[PDB]
């Protein structure tokens, strides 16, 4: 394989198996069906963004419910119409209300893969008679470079030491193993980003598998505009950590699908607006200032920063910040604009539970 990959001259063949991986329809099937989500009545060939955004509007319509006190007949009407638009799978049980924050975020990470799982679906589709490879076509369409990294290199190591020194301590269900890792050069992201601001970081963002054809096709993204605001501790934001499990929480990996990816950026934090406690209206305390930072508890401390190409690194392990209703246990970082994002590494990251 390696000898007829050098002959043919084909992709690397590192970043062959990276996208079919992150390509696989059969495993955004299964995962959508692990969400309840019911692939059956609905297949996901057959999604359009016109069925997801009509599932937002009536998530508001939920939250609006809830926000003026309705909790019997009204809010089971409004789910029953939110599952009439994206349909589940409860079986033979009723299906349940949406009542909590939680429950209303849970719905609404439901859409946001779903609006990926429509995105990769159109771009994994082939000119059956190209002399492209099926890979390369998909690999173009992301307008994205992969790179694959030496793992005897510097940055393998620092990122190594990045991923380890940052696992918190209490996400100790699982460690991870860095099995591969890749540089990002995502078209037009070095030319858009906000250069000029102070405090640019490399932080943390973890996805569920389903996500990243979308992340990589078209950047990290804020929310969609008719999503409830609720579903969001600061707004309608693209969120960071600076500890490396609170990101691959969001992987949502587990014991039978042991493999997820953690995306690394650099983010032009600039000033950032601390806060102590959720706010999902947080974009508007902005006035001027860049970024909402959520302080955690526990956090990287500065003598241990590196910097790797003009980004702080900052590396753990964690230790107690001095911050203390509820807490927030980590940091958590929110910039309100993608130009303030430059994608820069992508881990491969074996899960061990
Ligand atoms: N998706 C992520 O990696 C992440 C980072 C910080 C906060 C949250 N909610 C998510």
């Amino acid at each position: 394989l390696g000898t007829e990959n050098l002959y043919f001259q084909s992709m690397d063949l590192r970043v062959q198996e990276l996208i079919k991986l992150i390509c696989n329809v059969q495993a955004m099937e299964e995962m959508m069906m692990e969400m309840k989500y019911n692939t059956k009545k609905a297949p996901l060939g057959k999604l359009t963004v016109a069925q997801i955004k009509a599932g937002y509007q009536s998530l508001k319509k939920i939250e609006d419910c809830i926000r003026a006190g309705q909790h019997g007949r009204a809010l089971m009407e409004a789910c029953n119409e939110f599952y009439t638009r994206i349909p589940h799978d409860f079986g033979l049980r009723t299906p349940p209300l949406i009542r909590t924050q939680k429950e209303l975020s849970e719905k609404i990470q439901l859409l946001e893969a779903l609006g990926d799982i429509e995105i990769a679906i159109k771009l994994v589709k082939t000119e059956l008679q190209s002399p492209e490879h099926p890979l390369d076509q998909h690999y173009r369409n992301l307008h994205c470079a992969l790179r694959p990294l030496d793992h005897e290199s510097y940055e393998f190591k620092v990122i190594s030491q990045y991923l380890q020194s940052t696992h918190a301590p209490t996400h100790s269900d699982y460690t991870m193993t860095l099995l591969d890792l890749f540089e990002v050069e995502k078209d037009g992201e070095k030319e858009a980003f906000r250069e000029d601001l102070h405090n640019r970081m490399l932080l943390w963002h973890g996805s569920r598998m389903s996500n990243w054809v979308g992340i990589l096709s078209h950047g990290l993204r804020i929310a969609h505009p008719e999503a409830p605001i609720t579903g969001y501790m600061f707004g309608k934001g693209i969120y960071f950590a600076d500890m490396s499990s609170k990101s691959a929480n969001y992987c949502f990996a587990s014991r039978l699908k042991n493999t997820g990816l953690l995306l690394l950026s650099e983010v032009a934090l600039g000033q950032c607006n601390e806060l102590l406690e959720a706010n999902p209206k947080a974009e508007g305390l902005l006035q001027g200032k860049h970024s909402t930072k959520g302080l955690g508890k526990m956090a990287p401390s500065s003598a241990h920063f590196v910097t790797l190409n003009g980004s702080t690194v900052p590396l753990g392990p964690a230790s107690d910040t001095g911050i203390l209703g509820y807490t927030l246990n980590y940091n958590e970082y929110i910039v309100y604009n993608p130009n303030q994002v430059r994608m820069r590494y992508l881990l491969k990251v074996q899960f061990n539970f």
